[PDB]
C-alpha cells in the first residue's frame, strides 16, 4: 500500500546509486548522508559499513529501505527531544505525523521549527488555517510541487494528494480519468444529465436520481450480469462518441427500472457495477486459487478501491453530483444474496 | 512493490491478532511463533517483548512486517550455517534466495536440504532444470499453488509469480482480462480477426498486420490523437458488443491507412494508444514534472509493458492477435518521432 517510505520516495526520490545532495555531500537512498568527505571512496566505506557488504556503490531497493526507516526512527529522537516540535507531533496522527517527518527530511529541523505559526495551527487542529499559511511559506515558492501535498495530508490525514500510485487507487484512478471524468460532464452540448434528459423525454420515463449508479459489490454478479427481482434492463442511454486514444470511441451506458411502482411512479436508473473490480476479481481468480490469504488482500483492494474513487469524484467539481457509488456486501446477514433492485427501492423510498 | 514479506503474505498469511497455529501454539504476524504455554497472557507478554509495546494481542501491519523482517534474518543465519544449504545461497541472487527462504519457512531447514540434486542445479545456475526437477517433489504434490509461484520464482528470478497485485503489473492485468482478452479472441464467429476479415472484403483494402497494434509512447498523444504525416485515419472496424458488468459494451478500433503506397499496395493498420498509460499519465499530470516523478513515470512505463506483453504471449487466445510498439516520443535530436514511419518502415521490411 502507502506509507512514509512511498510518500518520501515521491517527494525526495529513490537513489540505489550513490549520488551527491544539493550541499555536494554524499548520499544513498532517500536522503541518507553517508559522509561530508568529497572522497567518492570514502563514502564507499560508509556505504559498506552501514549495510554490512561492499556494496561497491551499488544498493537494492530493500536495502535502501532498511536505511530509511532508521532515519525515521532518528528523527523522531530529536523531534521528541526539540521543545518547539514535541507538542506538535503528540498532538498529530500517524498520517500528519508522516507528514512532519516529510519536511523535516526536506529543510532540517531549525527549518521546520521556523514554521512557528503553522505548526501552532496544526496543534489545535485548524487544519484549514494552516493548510493557507503554509501556502504563503517560501518552502512552497522553492518547491510547489511537495508543499501541496503535506499540505493536503496535514488537512485530510490522508494519502490522497499522493495520487494513484498502489493497485488499488490506480484502479479508481483509471475509472475516473478514462470514463467517469471523460464523458459524464457536460462538455460541448453533450453529457451524462443530457442524455438522460433526452431519455426522459424520449420514453416519457422519469430516473430515480440523475446520477451514473455505480454497483461495488464485495462479488462479482453471479452470471455476469445484475441479479434482481423487480429491477428489469431497459434501453440504454444514446451512446456518445468521445475521441480517446486515436479512437473515436463509444461510451455506452446502461439503463435499469424498477418492475414495481414507487409512489405510483416507475423509476429509471443508470447505473452498471464497478467493472475495474471485475476485472481486478477475474485477474485474481486466474492466479490464486481463493484461499484465505486471497480473500483478505482482496477485500483490501475493494475498500480502497472505493476509497479512493470516492475521494476523486468528490475533489472534482465536474464530477462530484454525477456518480453514486454503492459498496456493499454481496450476501445479507442471513446469507441470500442482496437484491439491487430491493436495495433501490428502499432508497427512493427513503426520500419520497 | 514486491518482496519477501508481500510473498510470504501471498503464501503463508498475515494475522495482525494472537492466533493458534496447526499444533495449538499461539502465532502472531506471518508463522512467527510467539510461546508454547497454553497461557493467552503469557502469549501477550511475549508479543509486547518483541513488538515494545502493550500490544495485548493486535499488531499494526508495520510492526508484522518490521518482526517478520527479523525471522527472515534469522532463517538467513541458519542457512549460512547449514553445510548443505549456504553454497547454493551464496550463488543465487536476492530475488531466488527469497525463493528458497520461503521454503524454509514452510518445511524447514533440514527438509530444504532434502533437495539435493535441486539445489546443485540452483548452485550451477541451471533454472529451467531446477524447475523440472522441483515439480517432482512431494512438495509440489501437498502445496502445488505455493510450489508453482517458488519454483517459477527460481525459474525467472522476478517476481511474476506474486507481482500481478502491483500498480504497473495491475493494470496490465485489467487491461489484458477486461478488454485484450476479453474482445480480441474469436467468440463463436465474431472477434478481431473476424472483424478485420469483413473489413478486408467490403472496401476491398489488406491490412498491413493482423494484429492490434497497441501503441505505447512515453508521452501523451498530442490534442489526444495519433499525429502523423504518412498516416491517416480511415473507416473503423465494425463494432463488437459485449455484456460487461451489466452494460451490453462496446467494442471498437479505429483503422489507419498509409498515405503512400508501399510496393503498390496501400496497407491498413488496426490501432490505438494503451489507454491505461493514458489515464496514468492523466494523473500524474494531475497530482511537477520533478526529476522524482520523471523516474517513476518511466519505471511504470516499462513495468506495463513489459507484463501487458508477458500476458499476451502466455495465454493462447491472443498471443498472435497484439502488437505491442514501446517507443520514445521524441528522438534523440528532439522531434517528435512520427508512428507512421515506424509502421512504414515495419511493411518495407519484408515486401
Ligand atoms: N458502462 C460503460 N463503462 C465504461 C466504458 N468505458 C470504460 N468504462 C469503464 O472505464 C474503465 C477504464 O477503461 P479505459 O478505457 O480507460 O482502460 C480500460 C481498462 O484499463 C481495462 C479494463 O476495462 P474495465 O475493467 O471494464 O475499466 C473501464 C470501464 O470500467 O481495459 C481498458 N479498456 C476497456 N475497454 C476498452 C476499450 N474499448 N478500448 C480501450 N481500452 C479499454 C463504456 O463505454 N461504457
Amino acid at each position: 500500500g502507502m506509507n512514509i517510505f512511498e510518500m518520501l520516495r515521491i517527494d525526495q526520490g529513490l537513489r540505489l546509486k550513490i549520488y551527491k545532495d544539493t550541499e555536494g555531500y554524499y548520499t544513498i537512498g532517500i536522503g541518507h548522508l553517508l559522509t561530508k568527505s568529497p572522497s567518492l571512496n570514502a563514502a564507499k566505506s560508509e556505504l559498506d559499513k552501514a549495510i554490512g557488504r561492499n556494496t561497491n556503490g551499488v544498493i537494492t531497493k530493500d536495502e535502501a529501505e532498511k536505511l530509511f526507516n532508521q532515519d525515521v526512527d532518528a528523527a523522531v529522537r530529536g523531534i521528541l527531544r526539540n521543545a518547539k516540535l514535541k507538542p506538535v507531533y503528540d498532538s498529530l496522527d500517524a498520517v500528519r505525523r508522516a507528514a512532519l517527518i516529510n519536511m523535516v527530511f526536506q529543510m532540517g529541523e531549525t527549518g521546520v521549527a521556523g514554521f512557528t505559526n503553522s505548526l501552532r495551527m496544526l496543534q489545535q487542529k485548524r487544519w484549514d488555517e494552516a493548510a493557507v499559511n503554509l501556502a504563503k511559506s517560501r518552502w512552497y515558492n522553492q518547491t510547489p510541487n511537495r508543499a501541496k501535498r503535506v499540505i493536503t495530508t496535514f488537512r485530510t490525514g490522508t494519502w490522497d494528494a499522493y495520487g494513484s500510485l498502489d493497485y488499488a487507487a490506480g484502479m479508481a484512478s483509471n475509472y475516473f480519468h478514462g470514463y467517469l471524468k471523460l464523458s459524464l460532464p457536460e462538455r460541448k452540448a453533450d453529457g451524462l444529465l443530457h442524455r438522460m434528459n433526452v431519455y426522459e423525454d424520449k420514453y416519457n420515463v422519469t430516473f430515480g436520481i440523475k446520477r451514473l449508479i455505480i454497483l461495488i459489490p464485495d462479488e462479482m454478479f453471479i452470471n455476469g450480469v445484475i441479479q434482481s427481482r423487480i429491477l428489469e434492463k431497459a434501453t440504454p442511454l444514446e451512446t456518445q462518441f468521445i475521441n480517446r486514444a486515436g479512437v473515436n470511441r463509444p461510451f455506452k451506458h446502461a439503463v435499469y427500472r424498477l418492475a414495481e411502482k414507487v409512489n405510483g411512479k416507475t423509476y429509471y436508473f443508470a447505473m452498471e457495477g464497478a467493472t475495474p473490480m471485475l476485472s481486478f476479481f477475474e485477474a485474481m481468480h486466474s492466479n490464486f486459487s481463493a484461499t484465505w490469504q486471497m480473500k483478505e488482500l482482496k477485500r483490501e483492494i475493494w475498500l480502497k478501491f472505493y476509497t479512493h474513487l470516492n475521494e476523486l469524484i468528490k475533489t472534482w467539481p465536474e464530477t462530484r453530483n454525477l456518480v453514486e457509488l454503492i459498496i456493499y456486501n454481496s450476501h445479507d446477514t442471513k446469507g441470500d444474496l442482496v437484491d439491487v433492485g430491493e436495495m433501490l427501492k428502499s432508497h427512493m423510498e427513503l426520500k419520497t
